[PDB]
């Protein structure tokens, strides 16, 4: 109940203070170019959230199906797409049973916005990746991103900023099984969120173990004040 309300408040706050035009500039066209270079046409977003990545792909002319576990997220995402002049195709769906209400196969799946880290059970991780794998066409690709937890687990901790100084993100607590981040916004709002601190090679291992053939992991520098280490990684996992 309340945990879901809390996260909905968090994404509302992020979107209230950080517009998508700005964000689409901070982030590059990395994702779009990867899909374009592969001749991708049909895309499934499995972590739609308030819709940023789905709308970016709709704008770029991809055929997109936008899934999420949360109906409240999908309402936000549909109306945001609407506001940008696009009709979103939303589907509420659980990562443990993705083909319950999705009956198509896709050229690409995107699982972006550091959403995979929210699973704390390994069985759930494998199950989700296996569900994604099954929804891809033979020559399909999975794009899945995450924060760089290796930097945090092996060190001397400090905040990362996004969209100028609009929000700071600070690892309040970190151990091998949990990272709690403090998100502090420019208007004074504070949110604290838990996630599982996936090591880069652990995610790659899981992808390989469920049947993905080749995985290339890219450093993704999203934060305002760049460091030698990227604050995000982007895994590009090819089904075959």
């Amino acid at each position: 109940h309340y945990e879901e309300e809390y996260v909905l408040g968090f994404v509302d706050k992020w979107d209230e203070l950080i517009d998508w035009e700005s964000r689409a500039e901070s982030e590059g066209d990395t994702i779009i170019n990867i899909l374009k270079e592969r001749g991708v046409k049909k895309v499934l977003d499995v972590a739609t959230g308030t819709g940023f990545n789905s709308v970016r792909l709709l704008q770029a002319g991809f055929d997109v199906v936008s899934a999420d576990g949360s109906a409240e997220m999908l309402v936000k995402a549909f109306d945001n797409a609407r506001d940008h002049g696009y009709l979103m195709r939303t589907v509420q769906a659980d990562w443990r049973w993705m083909n319950k209400d999705i009956h198509d196969k896709f050229d690409a799946i995107v699982c972006l916005g550091n959403s995979f880290t929210h699973l704390f059970d390994e069985g759930d991780r494998r199950k989700a990746l296996a569900e994604f794998y099954a929804l891809l066409k033979h020559d399909g690709v999975l794009l899945l991103d995450q924060r760089n937890y290796d930097a945090i687990l092996d060190d001397s901790k400090h905040a990362h900023y996004y969209c100028g100084d609009t929000v700071s993100v600070y690892p309040e607590h970190v151990d091998e099984g949990l990272a709690r981040f403090k998100y502090e916004f420019s208007d004074g709002s504070v949110y604290n969120l838990n996630m599982f601190p996936l090591r880069k090679d652990y995610t790659r291992q899981l992808l390989h173990e469920v049947g993905f053939q080749e995985i290339n992991t890219l450093g993704d520098f999203k934060e305002t004040y760049k460091e030698d280490e990227p604050d995000f990684f982007l895994h590009v996992a090819e089904k075959n």
